[PDB]
């Protein structure tokens, strides 16, 4: 089949090959430079939304821990806490007073949402006698609700039960107005606060930790976006059904290539021969091509009704764009001096992933010694997850004296763990930075070599 | 002898090429992959038990400094301390007047053990006098005890001796009820917290450091566990019992390879074609084999009795755990393409620790040279064992600006020492990064081409 | 034409070479050695001028903090704020008051000059009612200024106008004099500082920061450096005259170069044998010689009237002599040793040039995925720049655990994004570091032994 | 000559040699293991001594800061100033009330020393104008000097020159008696500590700093060491006598070498041959035997009268166990095995010194670039000491996102700056961790592969 032939030659022939014989093809190339421009300006124009709209958020949050919190110096939000019993008092009762005179404090035009409601939570029968050990519990939780409405004996005379309490929670609600939006030429986006006072009481040690958390519910007030949103969709479709019709030759292509080897006995060929015929390119950009499309139509039901759930829309346009420029690297490789450069992946993967097994279990292995050992002696070391982290850090470097320190300050409580600490850090550190990272130059070096000389 | 040749092919092959030669021989390997997974469920299991625990520990001991300790913000553990003669007495007044109204303040349950004994401590005969430079001293240390129990004359009036003085310690006993208990569902375990404030006068220097220390005796009030704790020590026995027999028939077929270069002539081959008979991987096996086995025991010694000594116990089981998991390294190594990558480390190992030595002794010689030099006139070389940590973090790169700003921020007293801080310091860290680092890539380049050519 | 070889001859004749065989000829290297000490030496004195000028910028900018500020520490420039309605009040009057006492308080001798002049800035028609939505707004702003004189209805009864915001600032000058100058022997430089505190409320949030800000009008009361300064443009411009004489020779020797090759028949051969022909290192010197020219002029204007304007000449002084460093790597190349060693990046460069756009699209999609996911769950990740400076701090490693625990201490708001942020950092440190970093390894060592087998 | 070629037999034949042909010669090699032993074990000795005394002198001056300084809290040394004109009479006022009664408030027995002098230093002819702009200085500074004796209007009524004022200084000494000695079984040492208290008004901007420093004249009251210390110089002495001997034999056994070549016509060989004949192990044997008797007959000049001059005994001593531990390397090299190892710098010192340079050179230019431009807009980069710190810290990473960060919170006054930062610090970062290491890479593995094929 001298035809057949002449296809495998168009096949495997290069766009610039094609141009300088052919001309008169741009329809393929075309698309996937005009998506890598659409898309990543799609990108960057919804990314400086979330920049107004998140720094009005914590700048409000801010704003409020410094009017509702008793003695909130800044960059104390995990060592902020209530011991005595004296100091819980205060911290409640200051946070309702300052409410309830809320338009002569603040600074901003907070109105109010018809309010308050305070309740604490204890338990039915609570018995705790450390002196006759003698318990008798209902673990049933029943709640003591408040009622407060703004504009003292109503409030007042809240007596806590100490003896048996898990939380006490303060809820309330603030609404006000982006002023900002006039300035940024456009219809305002009235917000609403939900405010959560937290005072905690679970681990029942004496030590109640405090927080605020907030939480916004964006409406308008009593189209550069919406034009481009469905550019952004008609191109990437397009190119998701001309990508698919060349998968689609390939597969034929290669079908015709498997009836010929019956015929010329070629016995059956394995993955070998099949697997270099299809280009693995348009897997890639097919699987951008869902992506971009979903994401986007989410984008729609997000500005719409649902101004919460950003989480699964930017989880997949980042992740379309990661991608996408990822899928410039195809246009290198037709150069023969980026070809070397691009084929030193393809020999090393079938290797440097062997060798990342090895490594993965000797880490596992100093992640599984530390975390029990040096788990009470050291802050650092507490959850598996915190030791991973610390344990990655200290392989380029990060925070080894600090981690050294801390162990050197208090010894443990025998000399036993710090000879052990010694030992366990420094040949930890010298395994990694040496013998392994080496073993890795070396495996590079030779996958290169291999490359290089045919 | 031709059943010995076939012995020595049956002997050194791999259990895939004996499983597809004979067939229904799991029998050694099945161990191995159940021995993993029942000690890292062991140590996992055990491992989230002493977080419950030390955080309960940790949340009491810092709501016992913010209720005993006179002016206690947090982050200040080290420079905290007493400097006039009226600090020290409001320091000790205000922990004993806080400890007298405990259930009026406190928000845990603590109630107290039959209690609280001061106790100072001074020289017999002391005579200080520097303006005539007498001594008359008689070391003997007497103590002055005073007992204080709990619901002024009795307690105050009291008055230190500050030109002799070298502790004044408090001590007292809390007991308290962890119910976070009865919400993860078991009995619950009554603790004791030992508390000792002390305040330490041993340097005489006017500079009198606070601390408090505290100490847990756990015990119950007034089985998942144990039936799991006996499989991990069933499964290691048995595999403690089978790779013996496999070493012990290693050592007898080893002897009568010995016999036969007697007879044949074989001048008596020394040490080098008998280690190439004896597997190593069973070695590093039978010792995780011993250390599972003896830190189980020792587990059930602890949760019976003894809720003290966790740290032979946690000492062990990692480091059986550590030494099992590079155990699965055994099984990589069976493929012709892993068998290049264990392979850079066997013929390395005679080099790269011929070259440990080379670099050992220079760091040795910084460490010494930099310690007595910048001893006083810095704060990161203080102790030996602190510059071997200074010097070994700066070599990754952790904390060199630090370094070099403490340097210059004093100049020491004079020139001399900064600039010799600037050639020690330069000098040092251009010596490991470029010619030394370089060389070991150098070492294991050369030892993998060693081993891909042949 | 046996001259135009004994010209060729010459041409490529290394100075060493044309020392031994001619001899009188440091004609053109002298210059290239005094070039570069004159102009480092004019870099150095003029450098150290720049220290006492701004070091008595930077302390009366803190002197002025501390006195016309409300409760400042040090460190606090960016956590400084007024939070409720009267802290801005407090932080009004106590600066006008403390400018009016000023000679009884202050430590310099702070003159006047004539003063003070208070002004807000409000909306014209301003109309912001949560409760109802309504909103009727000119955004015309209005300043309504308060003219205060030093030697209180005049300054009090100052009534803000909260719903309706922008900005309170306060701007007044004061006159010092210089007196570290008759210490160093001179003329004094009497300054004028304008101080301009800075009420913003731009966001409209509540939190209203507070800043400082000063400018400096120096200018002389009621040569070591002219006679240099025209060293230094005499030097250059004589190195710029004699330069371009060598490469007008270069281009005209080029010319009948061109000219044989039309009679030889030569094919009018491109660009390669072309560019073996003129030298390269006399255009990094003509274009050191050009800025070096141009930024002595501009000091010289600037040290005659404007004493503002140190940006343009400060950049082209900096970068003049940081192009005449490097050309001293021209001496080094003339060594049959260092030849070796120059010769390692002319054939590496347009392959590690084309290696660096496969690198930089990588980065720069991690950049676009990392900015919008990580955007509001996280601090690091606010604008793209500092996406792009914390992504390039993680590959060396500089701050790997703060930007882990920042991502863990509050897991976002739900789980997803702290899953995300794992495989995020961990694909992309182990990217860099091992596999790319590798390659670099590899490319250098492959172009260095391109040129030292022949 | 059959006889000088057996003393070359014998002059190049390693000991290991010597001894399994001759026997009975350990001459020479007990010396340089005793002489390891005896110095360093010297040097540890002498530095635990400073442990105790430098730790004794710090205590003790923050203790002085606590008594004698106006508010100070630990931490901030250098942001401690006085501002207005009171804090300045409250924090000389303070100091001197606090030494009057010292014995009532202080914990260690500060006795006195007969005492304190209270001195201000102004301008004879102070003439400060900016309304008029008119100076007529005489810059001699006259002292004023009070008397204070201890046990108000004697040194109240204390009124200063704030519109002249250079230095106000208080000047007073501490007597005690460290009484950890008694302890150390020992005769105790009595300090005299001489306190300064300094308040600068050099640069007279407003911002006074305050600092205390001490210092101490240490001084018996009213012998392991000795006898170990003339060991340590009998066998350096006898080390310094045995290895010129073996020098003086290396020049004699050259010379009548240099005398056959005049005879069987060698042609006057030069520097290469005769410098194949000298070992260079001894050179620095002897520098190090030099340094070990000079400090230790320092160090008796010391402990026997003058305990101030620890400097140069220090750098002395540090030096040479520097130097004798690198001594050691002279023990691997003769194993075959080492013998490589020891060979990679050889060959690579004559080419990695020549690249050296050509990093020194580039480095040096990115210094004079990025200090005067970014002299004034930037923290880190104010001396050119501290431009080659924090320069060189980024290399191996240290402060990278610090430095970012620091430019982009204030972006400069104009966005020049900042354009240019972003350009120089890209570049500098990306030019020396890919290209120069990797440069350094290539040499070190050249360097080995010539000494490993032959
Ligand atoms: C305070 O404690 C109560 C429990 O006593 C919490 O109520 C639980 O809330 C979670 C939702 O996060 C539910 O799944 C549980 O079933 C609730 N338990 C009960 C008994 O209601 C309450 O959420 C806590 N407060 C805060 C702010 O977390
Ligand atoms: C306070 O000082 C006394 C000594 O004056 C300490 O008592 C010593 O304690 C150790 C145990 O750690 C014993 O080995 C010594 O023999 C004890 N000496 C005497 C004289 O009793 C006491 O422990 C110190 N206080 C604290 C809390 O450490
Ligand atoms: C306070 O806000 C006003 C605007 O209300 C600022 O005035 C603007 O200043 C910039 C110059 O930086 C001009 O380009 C604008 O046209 C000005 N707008 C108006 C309405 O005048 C003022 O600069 C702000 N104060 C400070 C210190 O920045
Ligand atoms: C306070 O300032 C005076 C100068 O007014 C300093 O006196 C100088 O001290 C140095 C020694 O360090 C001498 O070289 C100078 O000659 C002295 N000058 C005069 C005029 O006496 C004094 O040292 C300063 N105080 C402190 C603590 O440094
Ligand atoms: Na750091």
């Amino acid at each position: 089949e001298e035809d057949l032939r002449r296809r495998l030659k168009y096949f495997f022939m290069s766009p610039c090959d094609k141009f300088r014989a052919k001309g008169r093809k741009p329809c393929k190339l075309m698309l996937q430079v005009v998506k890598i421009l659409v898309v990543t300006v799609q990108l960057i124009l919804f990314g400086l939304s979330n920049q107004l709209v998140v720094t009005f958020r914590e700048e409000n949050t801010i704003a409020f821990r410094h009017l509702f919190l008793l003695g909130y110096s800044d960059g104390s939000d995990d060592t902020f806490a209530a011991y005595t019993q004296e100091q819980l008092y205060q911290a409640i009762f200051y946070a309702v007073d300052q409410y309830l005179i809320l338009p002569e404090i603040s600074l901003g035009r907070y109105a109010y949402v018809r309010a308050l409601a305070l309740c604490q939570r204890y338990y039915h029968r609570g018995h705790v006698d450390p002196a006759n050990d003698t318990f008798d519990i209902d673990p049933r939780v029943v709640t003591d609700c408040i009622q407060v409405d703004p504009p003292s004996a109503s409030y007042k005379n809240l007596t806590l039960k100490f003896h048996k309490l898990i939380n006490v929670t303060i809820h309330f609600q603030l609404k006000t107005i982006n002023l900002q939006s006039l300035i940024n030429n456009e219809i305002p986006d009235c917000y609403t606060f939900s405010i959560l006072i937290t005072f905690d009481n679970k681990a029942h040690s004496g030590r109640i930790p405090i927080r605020l958390e907030t939480k916004t519910h964006i409406q308008e007030c009593k189209s550069f976006r919406l034009l481009f949103d469905v550019v952004v969709i008609l191109t990437c479709s397009l190119s998701f059904l001309l990508c698919a019709r060349s998968l689609l030759r390939g597969f034929l292509l290669q079908n015709e290539f498997v009836v010929f080897m019956w015929r010329r006995r070629g016995r059956e060929i394995s993955l070998w021969e099949r697997l270099e015929f299809v280009n693995g390119w348009y897997i890639l950009l097919v699987t951008s091509d869902v992506l971009t499309i979903s994401g986007t139509v989410m984008k729609i039901g997000i500005e719409a009704k649902n101004l919460a759930s950003y989480d699964v829309c930017s989880i997949l346009l980042g992740t379309s764009t990661l991608l996408v420029w990822v899928g410039v690297i195809r246009y290198l490789t037709f150069f023969h001096k980026y070809n070397i450069l691009i084929a030193t992946l393809r020999v090393a993967l079938p290797s440097v992933m062997r060798f990342c097994c090895c490594v993965a279990v000797i880490y596992l292995g100093y992640c599984f010694c530390g975390w029990i050992v040096l788990g009470p002696y050291h802050v650092k070391f507490r959850s598996l997850s915190m030791v991973s982290e610390c344990l990655f850090s200290l392989i380029n470097g990060d925070d080894m004296f600090v981690t050294f320190a801390a162990m050197q300050a208090q010894q443990g409580h025998s000399s036993l763990v710090w000879l052990f600490s010694q030992l366990y850090l420094y040949s930890f550190i010298s395994l990694f930075i040496y013998m392994v990272l080496s073993l890795f130059i070396a495996l590079i070096t030779g996958a290169y070599d291999t490359i290089k000389h045919p």
